[PDB]
Parts: structure tokens; C-alpha cells; sequence
């Protein structure tokens, strides 16, 4: 959620940002292109999509082929995409101002 603003001790109440923060989706870039979540770990699959290298994770699990172009799909055969992480941060960033 959100812990406080100010060094001001209080409690989560007078209300100000609902329950999440503001980059909670993004443009659609950071996006996930299926969870259209902010992906937590960017990678480059085979297919030709980037997603979160979590997602995929239990996906190996219930289903070894992509979520879209049902596509087998191959851990450990994708190219992690490192350049975006930052910009991520960033733009984020600039809509924090909380470095709690």
C-alpha cells in the first residue's frame, strides 16, 4: 500500500492515493502485454514478446507454450532485456518523490 508521507508518524488513513501508487500500469510499454502489469523483470521470448520472467515462470508450469501465439516456450532460451529496468525506475521515479 503505502506506508507515510512526511516523517510524520500516523497511520494509513487520511486518504490521498487509493491503495496503489500512481505508476501502477504505465504507458503501453512497461506494461505486460498479457498481466498488462508493471513486469517485475522484462525478458525477450523467442516468439517476439516481452514479458515478466515471473509470469512465465509458473507458465513452464501449467503450459510450456506461450501465452499468445501458443508457441512452445523455453526457459533459459530467452534474452533478458536490462535497458528497460532503468527506464522503469525512471519514469516511475519522477512520481515517487519518497525515498522512505
Amino acid at each position: 500500500g503505502s506506508h507515510k508521507f512526511a516523517e510524520k508518524v500516523e497511520e494509513i488513513v487520511a486518504k490521498n492515493a487509493r491503495a496503489e501508487i500512481d505508476y501502477s500500469d504505465a504507458p503501453d510499454e512497461f506494461r505486460d502485454p498479457l498481466m498488462d502489469t508493471l513486469m517485475t523483470d522484462p525478458v525477450r521470448l523467442p516468439s517476439g514478446t516481452i514479458m515478466d520472467r515471473s509470469i512465465i515462470l509458473r507458465h513452464l508450469l501449467n503450459s510450456p507454450t506461450d501465452p499468445f501465439n501458443r508457441q512452445t516456450l523455453t526457459e533459459s532460451m530467452l534474452e533478458p532485456v536490462p535497458e528497460l529496468k532503468e527506464q522503469i525506475q525512471a519514469w516511475m521515479r519522477e512520481k515517487q518523490n519518497s525515498d522512505h
